[PDB]
């Protein structure tokens, strides 16, 4: 169902939650002065969710959330990565530097506080309302100094919602001893990583597992060899019951952005100029990279990382277009901005109208210069490795050095010039068709006015003459340095010259932004006046949030339905040794031969893989906790579909879905797969 | 349900088809003596199936059947093919050149007259037992001569079957008046056809419409304007009642060939060369052809057909291969010979096992012959063009305008020397690693022996130095001959040694034919005598049948499933109107914009356009009636899903199905997009 909402509002959403299998207490959920379920959740590394699943502080994530700590304990040896690691006693598990876990210990309405402080501003167009640094001298200001002397590992934040109408205090505990315990072979934790990202089905069994470490009190310390697992006070039972279709599913996280509030003007703007740029410029350059991948097996081996990266923003388009085009995205919109006028009419009113016309406006006088922007970045900046190339400045030899190091960092192991040159050729074609001479960057002005118009002679002369065109050239400048031929570098001028056209739109672009957020703290004042919030969701801003709806799987199109459950046989539908990404872990293929699923499969001997649910998530809800109507951990959270993607704007009942790893399969590759038992032990695993 | 029927065995399998939902009696859908459904069956010219609609001798076959009639009528300004066409009247119904339809009009078990007949026939190893000069004669002689003039339009043919087990006589009805009455625009008869070919879901209103004429008392004329319709015995009444899921449903047709009898050796060998073969060395000529494609729009448009072409048995190689990989092909075909072998020893008759053994052992002996032919096929028969340029023979110049016309044809308007040798040069590279140098066609060795293995090099001196290597080059040879230059000519010497090596090939091979024939007929003798014929149909060849079963979808992979219904909300989510394939036609647009269903649609407004059915189909099936359980028309059959295409070894109940267009789409377009409602006035449409 609808919604990331604040654990404020759960008394306003309990009655939709219950009718959808809520069994809980309201109090057991989320409580302000006492324990709660939100208390066994934390912000895992900044970005990610994590939640605390033992009474010794065991902590659930994601791989791809555990990924950089499992890369960094790796070596060509004991390659963690590619075997999985299974610390096998506590004394095993091993310490990461600069990570923390985050819980969110207090929360409180703060609105009153703040609103009365910024009575003092003079200035009606200030944008203190919103300032990170101003908001934050409130928050230690309303602590008190001496706070955090008297708060062993607590800090506070003052964060903004609903455009500045609403204004939250957060009391966060922070742990930066935060051990590695577990992990699946990459095999399983990237199953299907590129080809199925952002699909469902989907059978990737993306976890990892650590441990917080802490004081013997259990407060919050750096590493040390006397620190001892937390014993927390909340944590997550584990579910051994599974799921099934229509199942109550409730998750909490920590969503990034939303765009719930948008104007009709600014769907249109998104689609016209941000996404319509990011496929037309993204299909050129994979085009070009797959033909030269597909013809050339080593270019296939470095240039695969960079086109899967393109590729995951390239399909959120993608899928976001769709919604727009056959969901209704703008006429939603559109709706709910005529409804918000005839009331404001009604009520004598005529400030939100104005506010809806001020987005408007802003929006069509920014036009030109936004789709130059995303033009360049899309085409050039992000388009074409060499406008990365190195940009010079600086008896001696040192800077030479120093360039040298920029250098081999922009022609390393995985570049082509070749494939560059093709990029680019095909890149530039269709920036200069776009952008008239004029607005050019200026070196681009060169291929009209001294190539005759032909792009891949002028992209051929700036590798014919670069210092960075190949080693062999750099090798060459340095050697035998000019100071010189330097300042003419046609590379040094193709990427100061693009890099200083991007700097200037974004200058022109920024005072933009201010009017459009002023006019929308009135436009969402309306619109909570008018209908209140409890069908009106805050937007994300990477604060803690739930959301609850029912696992179900969907129709795509016509006569195809996606259920709600992935199974091991789906995994080894999909085997392929000779591919990485679907390559099936040799213990797990045993265990499938010989039905090895202890207590993990469901009556009929079907393994569990992963679920999918109609809860509203986005980014920074990996790793979330998924729990059942009883508030047991069934699962966690891992991805979203792509035909939902458009829900960061307009939530979609009949599309929208969570991917969700199941926990009988986590549990499962724990004791099959890791031999890991004292794991299983220590969990209060429930039927 | 499992088998391809004959009429003869309606009694054993009436229980069963009663136990799906059947409700007719035996007697009306079948019988020997009297009129039945089996009366309204046709076979249309000479390969698909087709079916009498109207008491005016109305007859609804595919639009793929009809597609060379529709051809033949269009001019570019009366461009039916595009357009659609329809008769407005019966005089505008349009006579078609070399045309037949066939009714079955009597069956007779001839078994006993064919054996004593064979008897005569001295050698043991003669296999006049399945010669069609060889049954004709005995055909000719049981009707009696003179009973062609006492029997207008009558004709006699006797068939093996069950491996020369089993012989019927049929006496065929065949009209050659068949005037096109009506079709769709190709837009609706070909929606999806190249990009859905093989696939379930599935959105093609694939019919076209034909009408018999006659003499004044019904029988067969040749073509004149005293003609008049056809009053036939049978009709089908046309259900409006729609399809759900579970619903009986049969087919009768003329399904071509099946390979039920084979042994396990015989899978193995089905494959490890004739689909493995296939499958490496399509993708070789398709992924040059595709590479070239979309390199150049004007390739795209020469080859795109070729390709799809060349697509149609790739795709159903690989899903037979999928067949034999997951689905158990070998295994069934391993157990049914165990059986048998182990009863024969009880029965103290040897012959069934050594008749087994005999297959394996002619499949042992022909493996490394049959593993060059299918390579010389793929690799070069078809997959190289040039292997196709003109072979010379012939004071005059007549024979060089001869050469002319090959060459001319050779190199069309779809030609490109420059695909063809990139095609070539991968081909052949592969080639050139499978068969050893000995066993080259001769022209082939000159790559390791002229042109130090270097492949390019040696097509590269074909098209430089043949006279059919440009247009320029054919010009310059005549103008100025040379006798002697054509002798030497590089191509000519390539494309007469690989046509030498695949005839050699060939003509080594046909001998292991024979005692595989023989030795089946016994192994086929066998199966029948330990456990009957109720559940061992006789494998098609070319003669009615019917099979039965159910409206159902399938799951074709884990967590994803096709329901037995595709609609027109389907047809609209694929629009595309740059794509051919995928262009909606105007009216129909215009039709589900208004949601102008007529009495077509389902209760909830959705307007059906195909279904599936678990009924057992293969080609020759194209056009068949398909039949509710009370006999009514529900559909027309079309084509067949990928996953069943293994369904001709062993038919695979959870994902075989065919795919039928629905009646009620049918009815639709003749309604809502021709416009040609006496049509539907003729027909018996019944609730
Ligand atoms: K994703
Ligand atoms: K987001
Ligand atoms: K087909
Ligand atoms: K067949």
């Amino acid at each position: 169902d609808e919604g990331m909402w604040l654990m404020q509002q759960l008394g306003r959403k309990y009655a939709q939650m219950k009718e959808r299998g809520l069994k809980m207490k309201e109090y057991d959920l989320y409580n302000p002065n006492g324990t709660s379920l939100k208390d066994a959740v934390v912000l895992f590394d900044g970005g990610c969710t994590g939640e605390v699943v033992s009474d010794r502080g065991l902590v659930l994530t994601n791989h791809h959330c555990g990924y950089d700590m499992i890369q960094a304990h790796s070596t060509l040896e004991h390659n963690y990565l590619e075997n999985g690691f299974w610390a096998m006693r506590e004394a095993d598990e091993l310490p990461n530097k600069d990570i923390s876990v985050v819980f969110i210990d207090k929360i409180e309405d703060v609105t009153d506080y703040v609103k009365k402080e910024l009575k003092a501003i003079k200035d009606p167009n200030s944008m203190d309302y919103l300032s990170p640094k101003y908001l934050q001298k409130l928050a230690d200001k309303k602590a008190g100094k001496n706070f955090s002397a008297k708060n062993p590992g607590l800090s506070v934040e003052i964060k903004a919602f609903y455009g500045g109408n609403l204004y939250l205090m957060f009391t966060k505990k922070t742990y930066t001893d935060v051990r590695l315990v577990g992990a699946p072979p990459s095999s399983i934790g990237k199953f299907g990583a590129d080809t199925d990202n952002w699909i469902w089905p989907r059978h990737t069994g993306d976890f990892s597992i650590f441990r917080i470490y802490a004081d013997k009190n259990g407060n919050p310390a750096p590493y040390s060899e006397d620190n001892v697992p937390l014993k927390p006070k909340r944590f997550f039972n584990i579910s051994l019951g599974g799921v099934q279709e229509n199942d109550y599913a409730m998750i909490m996280g920590f969503p990034g952005t939303t765009h719930r509030y948008f104007t009709a003007s600014e769907v249109d703007e998104w689609k016209s100029i941000d996404n319509d740029i990011r496929i037309r410029m993204r299909d050129i350059r994979q085009g070009v990279m797959l033909r030269e991948m597909l013809a050339d097996p080593q270019i296939k081996i470095m240039y695969s990382a960079k086109y899967a990266a393109s590729q995951n923003a390239y399909k959120r388009a993608i899928g976001a277009n769709w919604a727009i085009k056959t969901r209704g995205l703008r006429q939603n919109k559109q709706a709910m901005q005529d409804r918000l006028i005839a009331w404001g009419a009604k009520q004598g009113t005529p400030r939100y109208e104005e506010a809806v016309h001020e987005i408007d406006a802003t929006v069509a006088k920014r036009a030109d210069l936004r789709r130059r922007y995303w033009m360049i970045e899309e085409g050039i900046i992000r388009g074409i490795e060499f406008a990365r190339s190195p940009i010079p400045t600086e008896a001696r030899k040192e800077a030479i050095d120093k360039i040298r190091t920029r250098y081999s960092k922009f022609a390393n192991k995985d570049y082509s010039a070749e494939v560059d040159k093709k990029v680019a050729v095909a890149m530039l074609t269709e920036y200069l068709k776009e952008i008239p001479y004029e607005n050019l960057p200026l070196h681009l002005r060169l291929v009209k006015d001294r190539f005759a118009g032909d792009v891949q002679a002028y992209v051929d002369d700036i590798f014919a003459r670069s210092v960075f065109g190949s080693e062999a050239q750099f090798d060459a400048f340095a050697a035998v340095p000019s100071v010189e031929k330097l300042a003419e570098d046609p590379m040094v001028l193709f990427a100061s010259s693009v890099f200083d056209e991007y700097r200037k739109l974004y200058n022109e672009l920024r005072p933009y932004d201010d009017p459009i957020l002023r006019a929308q703290r009135t436009y969402i004042a309306g619109l909570l006046e008018m209908d209140g919030d409890q069908d009106q969701f805050p937007d994300a801003n990477l604060t803690l949030r739930f959301t609850y709806g029912q696992v179900k799987g969907y129709s795509p199109r016509d006569n195809v339905y996606y259920g709600h459950q992935t199974t091991l046989d789906g995994v080894m539908e999909k085997e392929d040794p000779d591919n990485w990404e679907f390559v099936v872990d040799p213990k797990l293929k045993a265990v499938y031969e010989r039905k090895d699923f202890g207590r993990y499969a469901d009556r009929s001997g079907r393994m569990p893989v992963a679920f999918c649910a109609t809860t509203h998530t986005t980014g920074g809800n990996s790793g979330s906790p998924v729990m059942n109507a009883n508030g047991e951990l069934i699962g966690l959270n891992f991805d979203r579909n792509w035909e939902g993607v458009g829900g960061d704007i307009q939530y979609l009942a009949d599309y929208q879905r969570s991917i969700i790893v199941d926990i009988r399969y986590v549990l499962l590759v724990i004791d099959k797969v890791g031999g890991c038992q004292r794991l299983l032990d220590e969990m209060n695993i429930v039927p």
